């Protein structure tokens, strides 16, 4: 009988939200996270073992697997999907002193709405801000061939990616995702400015 | 003591549907996560590290394992059992805040089933075009000798799969068990627009 | 406190049952979790990486090993304790909802018989049918060398198979697991049967 | 407060146990569980990728692993410890639903002292059995090199064997714990006879 | 119910911080777990197998990865967040006893201050050191090509390194975390002494 | 609420003890498993698949490698750290059943603390045992280079070992917390005798 306390504390975090977006930003969270726990992590596993380069260097592999993948794919999209669940959990920690302050006052508008403004806003830096680092460095497909000039390699040589196709159909599902949640949060903010 | 709040949410949600919905449909998902999560998983281990092919070219065989899958059967499985249960868990999410907006009403028709027939509808919507996929881009049986025409390899090539008889017999299962929840579905929709 | 409610679901699956058949039908079916989920499979891991042949011919290993092994045995195993145990999920997700609809009518024979009888009888249907299927394809042992008469393999070649003899002792011991297993379902048969 | 009913459930089941076996017994079991999970199961890792032989016969590694072990080491001691576990699973389940028929008896001395011996008794003989397999097939210690006769391989091979120190260590560690584990079991059948 | 019990120790272990330390400091251990734990843990797995070099003399890679790296970056930052873990389990298993020894005397200032202002201390001292290992032996940065001079090597040789670009990217995200937790204990250590 | 009969039970084991070794010996167990678990158990990864000898011979590296480590560091320190804490456990379960004889007495000196000090005694024999153990077989450290002189190798061989520097690194950590857990069970033998 001890979950009456957890009532209250969800009910004080989404006092601001619409009705509908209470729904749809929490689904497409768990969407977010079994997706890229069980299938695109496992297709990315092979990704330096079968990288192949048409040459006898010793040294030539080393280099031009490291040139194409600066950072790899799946380790970009964790690192994402922390810094947009940072400002959640710093407004969600916020709340419970600031109830337990009161609780221990009462026993023995203005503040919490400035903070609530902020949360949303940085959400939504950091979601235009890692897609338009990804457009500049990758792109948004994958080739099968790849042309490399780095050194110990002589002249330029013909180097083959592992999986390039179902790479690619994993690429533009996870842009989809972050467009419709970049999409929601926008929806919040003018929300909360044209109410009051 | 505290499980008898729970008692109240699966009774609003299960309230338009029949008696004997509540039972197929719910053993029916767990037959799809054993299967899917324990048998099938691990007969698609070694689908690239045993893809052997008859040349001597270099890049030959990461390029004819890509144009004979593009994308693998368990990832698409994956795929297809998220967007299936997506419409259950946004209006399980749905229920949940219109039982607590009337809950602190009464202590300080209409609605609820047009709601219900449209999650049902897209459950059958996402079963049949996932199948016309499948049957368009794959077939439902596996061969054991491919026949590969893209470059760097010269003229065509013979390529040898890994499996190919097991892997056939798991395709047929995971096929009956869509047409048996695709049929529990039109069922459900058939009960509810004849009754009233 | 709330581990009372369990009792009763407990006590009403369990009323047409013999004193006897509680015990030994519930320990055996652990018995067969923790063999098959510990000691059987980890002998069934190298089973086409140590798989050998004696030829030179590109892709002779991929073809003998699938007409060998058509299915896995550990595969067909786990398939098997499946459908074995969804009659007794179906039979036990029944019995929680016919407790509700009575429940809610108290505060505000005939029939769970025959569903019984009918849940028995198909669990002894799936034991004898998993039965014959493995002795008409494979046998009840492994042999060490493999005669393999495929395309494109030349004439006849020799294969030899991984650890054949202690793969021989765990399959007698699924056998005979299976094999008391349905005759405990039988003596059940006979004793509500010659009862009333 | 619910765990006042699990008090009254290994009172029953310790009623006809000396003071010092309670003890003794039990944390014994914990010693054999963690060392098999833990130190033991992880040496035994590469025992057929390192096994070597001496010759060019395509097929004579595999045969000659297989004359040495019929059956691992690792795989005879998990089968060991589930049959000497099983009498003790069967008695506390025999005793719960005594306490059930006789529960709903009291609300709405000859019988549980013999099937406490004849579990005792079984418990012994499953630890004798097990130990004179062992001393038959293998004996208590391995050596370095084996020496093979059988076929496809020509006349005689030289086989070598992979960690045979170490797991001469954990050889002789598992029968002392069997034995300590037999000489318990013995005093706990001379206490119960000598007394009444 | 049992939960309030938490709620009086976590209050006297967090009496003498200020009301923003408690949010950004505890934020900030689960971001330094889940970085450790899911991206940079996966990077660091083929650091040895991939470690190339071009030569014929047979042991010349074991020496030349050993005087590369005498410890990895992934087991000098486990290391490092034990260390910093340390003084705050100390003193939290401080108070739990200072609480139970005064609770039983009421049923039947200057103390904890001082062993507050040690403990915050230790987990600056514990920070610096680290850095300045890390800064003498390695640096913050990763090269492509390491030139070795070892015995049994012939004169010098040249060994390539795996993935230099990706790890040099996770080096610096973990200069800035110990940074930013640095800063934010001196911050700590000036609030209680300018206060009193 | 049920969670204050834990509190009877952790009083009645701590009661000879003194108010400073409650917290230095439970935070320095933590530090020993989580140690152990993550950092060094992964160091030891690659043992053997990387230990190399400089020769042409079959089976001179499976006889090399297992002269030089009869058994493995990470498999000696488990099994050491098992025997330390089984005095502890078999003392936390002799108090309970004294306990609980003595509970059902009351509703329907000398003794605990001779078997507490044995206890102790206990401990640190088997602290001192396993460090005398490892000096006579091992010593402290590793080096790189490694000469075998066993059969079937010819004369003498030279043998490489994986990783010898990061290893030093890990024996002398596990040194310093023996060491320190030696010097904690002294002093509470010391408090007892000279108290009464
Ligand atoms: C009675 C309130 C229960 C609070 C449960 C939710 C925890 C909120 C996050 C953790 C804040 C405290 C960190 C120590
Ligand atoms: C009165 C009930 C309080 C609200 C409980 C909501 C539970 C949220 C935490 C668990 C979420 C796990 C995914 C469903
Ligand atoms: C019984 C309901 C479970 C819902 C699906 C949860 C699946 C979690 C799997 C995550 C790990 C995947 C490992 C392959
Ligand atoms: C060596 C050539 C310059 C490196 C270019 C690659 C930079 C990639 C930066 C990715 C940062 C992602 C985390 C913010
Ligand atoms: C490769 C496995 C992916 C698992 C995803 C982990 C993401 C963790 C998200 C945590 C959100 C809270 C951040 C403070
Ligand atoms: C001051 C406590 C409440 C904080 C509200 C959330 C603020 C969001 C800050 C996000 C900054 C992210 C930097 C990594
Ligand atoms: C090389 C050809 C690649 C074809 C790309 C197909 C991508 C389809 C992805 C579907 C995304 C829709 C999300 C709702
Ligand atoms: C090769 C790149 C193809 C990109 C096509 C997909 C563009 C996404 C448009 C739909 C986005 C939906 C936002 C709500
Ligand atoms: C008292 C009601 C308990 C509700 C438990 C079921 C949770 C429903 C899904 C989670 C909805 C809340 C998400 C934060
Ligand atoms: C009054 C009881 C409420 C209904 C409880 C149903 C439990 C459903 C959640 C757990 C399902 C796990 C598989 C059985
Ligand atoms: C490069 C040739 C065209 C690619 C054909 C493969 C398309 C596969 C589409 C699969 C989409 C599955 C998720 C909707
Ligand atoms: C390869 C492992 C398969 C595990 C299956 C995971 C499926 C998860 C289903 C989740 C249903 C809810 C979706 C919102
Ligand atoms: C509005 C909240 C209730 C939603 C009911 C379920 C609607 C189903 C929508 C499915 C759309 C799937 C898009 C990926
Ligand atoms: C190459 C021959 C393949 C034979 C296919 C056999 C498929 C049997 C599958 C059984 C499916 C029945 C589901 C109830
Ligand atoms: C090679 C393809 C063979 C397909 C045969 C199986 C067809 C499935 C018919 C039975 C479906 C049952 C639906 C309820
Ligand atoms: C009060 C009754 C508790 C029932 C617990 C057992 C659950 C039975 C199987 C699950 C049936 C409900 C599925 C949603
Ligand atoms: C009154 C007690 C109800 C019966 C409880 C039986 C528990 C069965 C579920 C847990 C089984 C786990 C293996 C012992
Ligand atoms: C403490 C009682 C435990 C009883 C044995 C349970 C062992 C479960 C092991 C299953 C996983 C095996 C992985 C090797
Ligand atoms: C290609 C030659 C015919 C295939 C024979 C193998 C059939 C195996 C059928 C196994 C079915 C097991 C699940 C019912
Ligand atoms: C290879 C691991 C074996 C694990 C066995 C899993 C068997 C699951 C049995 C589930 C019984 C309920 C079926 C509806
Ligand atoms: C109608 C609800 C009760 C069902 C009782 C059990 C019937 C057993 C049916 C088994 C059929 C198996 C088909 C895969
Ligand atoms: C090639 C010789 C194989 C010998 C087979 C031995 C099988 C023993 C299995 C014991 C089964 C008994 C179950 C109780
Ligand atoms: C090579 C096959 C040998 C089979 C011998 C074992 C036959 C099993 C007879 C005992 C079964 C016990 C049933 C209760
Ligand atoms: C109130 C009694 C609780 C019993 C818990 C111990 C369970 C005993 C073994 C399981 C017996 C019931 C199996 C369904
Ligand atoms: C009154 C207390 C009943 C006895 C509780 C004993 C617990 C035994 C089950 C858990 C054992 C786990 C290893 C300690
Ligand atoms: C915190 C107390 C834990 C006691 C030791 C338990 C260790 C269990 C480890 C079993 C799995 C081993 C995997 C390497
Ligand atoms: C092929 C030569 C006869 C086989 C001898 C090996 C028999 C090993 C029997 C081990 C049985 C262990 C489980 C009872
Ligand atoms: C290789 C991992 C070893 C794990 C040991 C599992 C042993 C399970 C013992 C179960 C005792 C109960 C038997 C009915
Ligand atoms: C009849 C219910 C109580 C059983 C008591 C334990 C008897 C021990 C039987 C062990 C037989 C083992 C055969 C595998
Ligand atoms: C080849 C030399 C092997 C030496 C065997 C040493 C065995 C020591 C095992 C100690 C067992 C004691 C258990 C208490
Ligand atoms: C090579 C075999 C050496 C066996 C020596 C060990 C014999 C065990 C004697 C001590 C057993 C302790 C029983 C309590
Ligand atoms: C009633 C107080 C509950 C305490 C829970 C927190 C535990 C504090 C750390 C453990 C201290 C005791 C170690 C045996
Ligand atoms: C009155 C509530 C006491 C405070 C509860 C805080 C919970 C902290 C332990 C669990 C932390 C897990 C990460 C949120
Ligand atoms: C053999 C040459 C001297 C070794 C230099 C490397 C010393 C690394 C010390 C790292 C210590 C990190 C834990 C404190
Ligand atoms: C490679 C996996 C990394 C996991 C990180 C483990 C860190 C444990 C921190 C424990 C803090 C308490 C120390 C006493
Ligand atoms: C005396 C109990 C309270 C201790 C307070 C914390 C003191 C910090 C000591 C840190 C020393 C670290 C040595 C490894
Ligand atoms: C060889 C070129 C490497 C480029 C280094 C880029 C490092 C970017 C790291 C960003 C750290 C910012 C933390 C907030
Ligand atoms: C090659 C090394 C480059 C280091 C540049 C980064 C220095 C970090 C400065 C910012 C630290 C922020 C502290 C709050
Ligand atoms: C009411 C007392 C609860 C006891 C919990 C601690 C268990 C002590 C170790 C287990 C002893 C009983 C083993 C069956
Ligand atoms: C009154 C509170 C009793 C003491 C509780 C101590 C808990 C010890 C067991 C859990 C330890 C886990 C590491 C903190
Ligand atoms: C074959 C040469 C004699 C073997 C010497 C190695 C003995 C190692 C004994 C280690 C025992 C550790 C557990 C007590
Ligand atoms: C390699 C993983 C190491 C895990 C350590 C396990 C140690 C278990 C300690 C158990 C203490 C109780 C012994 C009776
Ligand atoms: C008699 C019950 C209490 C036991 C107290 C602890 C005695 C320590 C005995 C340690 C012996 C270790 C032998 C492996
Ligand atoms: C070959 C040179 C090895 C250098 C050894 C350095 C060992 C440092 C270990 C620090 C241990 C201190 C524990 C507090
Ligand atoms: C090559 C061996 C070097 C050993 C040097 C370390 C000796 C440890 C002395 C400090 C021990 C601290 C005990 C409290």
């Amino acid at each position: 009988g001890d979950w009456s306390a957890l009532g209250k504390l969800l009910d004080k975090v989404q006092a601001y939200s619409t009705a509908g977006g209470k729904v749809w930003l929490s689904v497409l969270f768990i969407f977010r996270i079994l997706l890229l726990g069980t299938a695109v992590e496992s297709a990315w596993g092979d990704e330096q073992s079968a990288f192949r380069c048409n040459t006898q260097q010793p040294g030539c592999e080393n280099v031009c697997y490291d040139k194409s993948f600066p950072i790899s794919h799946v380790r970009f999209w964790v690192l994402q999907i922390i810094f947009v669940s940072v400002p959640t959990l710093l407004y969600l920690a916020h709340v419970f002193y600031v109830m337990r302050k009161e609780e221990k006052l009462n026993k023995k508008r203005g503040g919490l709405l400035r903070t609530y403004i902020i949360s949303i806003l940085f959400k939504s830096i950091f979601e235009v801000a890692f897609l338009l680092i990804q457009w500049y460095i990758y792109g948004f497909s994958l080739s099968a061939v790849y042309t490399c000039k780095r050194d110990p390699c002589p002249h330029q040589v013909d180097c083959f990616l592992s999986r390039p196709t179902e790479k690619t159909i994993f690429i533009i599902f996870m842009l989809v995702v972050s467009l419709v949640s970049l999409a929601l949060n926008i929806i919040e903010l003018f929300y909360v400015f044209f109410k009051g």
